[PDB]
């Protein structure tokens, strides 16, 4: 799969693994 931080909720087919942070905002880590 392909894991990486995104600005909001992920696809179905992608897994959340964490909190990602970016620009001092918090990310959500979706793999696919």
């Amino acid at each position: 799969a392909t894991c990486y931080c995104r600005t909001g909720r992920c696809a179905t087919r992608e897994s959340l693994s964490g909190v990602c942070e970016i620009s001092g905002r918090l990310y959500r880590l979706c793999c696919r």
